[PDB]
């Protein structure tokens, strides 16, 4: 059953943006998506249960 | 006695306000006044 469609992109880009940098060369740690889980551990944070 | 009268201050505090409450927790270190040399770290690379 011939003729898949797939995806051209290589899949992402995770480049160190304006939490990944300041994270990286200070820091000397970095998160993968550290802009999405830096917010959703302060949204727990006001509400959470 | 120049007088006998001073003028000191109070304390100023110093709170894990905002990323440091994550770079404390998710990473380790956690690092003073994050808040001001980030904003400094990224003001120079761009001109």
């Amino acid at each position: 059953e011939d003729t898949e469609a797939d995806v051209p992109v290589t899949y992402g880009e995770m480049v160190l943006n304006g939490a990944n940098l300041v994270t990286a060369l200070v820091m000397g740690k970095a998160v993968r998506s550290l802009d999405d889980v830096g917010r959703h551990l302060l949204d727990m944070q006001e509400e959470q249960l």
